């Protein structure tokens, strides 16, 4: 951490906007008013990410209660495409870790990856997460239609 430039800061009224921009270039489906209302009331679990005090990237997650667990469930976590493989996106999902560590009520975190996603997919098994099913056709607008579910399990 020390002498890193990437720091992660709060999503206010004043920077959301940037927060949208950032999700419009960086994640294929587009996410409604609701959505960014909503980040704006989960404190911790919406970041946006800074290198050299530029905003690069955002994290927005959910607290799940499905299935009778307690999960963790992560919308959007990325970055702009230059700025990949620096470790930016370590920071972010570290952050959502280290909340859920915390915590200690949560049964798992999981999301949903495109199928066509490697760099994903070989970014969250490299923190432990798994792929547990491929849903067919959980994508509406977009090709290919199906996602993986990776999920890492803390309880
Ligand atoms: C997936 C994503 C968040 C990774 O963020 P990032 O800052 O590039 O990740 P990091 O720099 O912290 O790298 C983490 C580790 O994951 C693995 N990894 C990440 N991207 C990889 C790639 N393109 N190919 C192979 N391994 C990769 C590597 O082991 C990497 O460590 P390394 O650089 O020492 O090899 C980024 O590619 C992204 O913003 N993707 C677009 C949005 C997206 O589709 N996210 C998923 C939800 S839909």
């Amino acid at each position: 951490s020390k002498g890193s430039r990437i720091e992660l800061g709060d999503v206010t009224p004043h920077n959301i906007k940037q927060l949208k921009r950032l999700n419009q270039v960086i994640f294929p489906v587009s996410y409604n008013d609701k959505f960014y209302k909503d980040v704006l009331e989960v404190g911790e679990l919406a970041k946006l990410a800074y290198f050299n005090d530029i905003a690069v990237g955002a994290v927005c997650c959910r607290v799940d209660h499905s299935q009778n667990q307690k999960r963790l469930y992560i919308m959007t976590l990325g970055c702009l495409a230059p700025y990949r493989r620096l470790g930016i996106g370590t920071k972010m999902l570290n952050h959502v870790l280290n909340i859920c560590e915390k915590d200690g009520t949560f049964d798992n975190i999981y999301l949903h990856v495109q199928i066509s996603n490697e760099s994903a997919i070989d970014f969250y098994r490299k923190f432990g997460f798994e792929i547990i099913e491929t849903k067919k056709n959980y994508y509406k607008r977009i090709e290919p239609a199906d996602a993986h579910v990776l999920q890492k399990n803390l309880k």
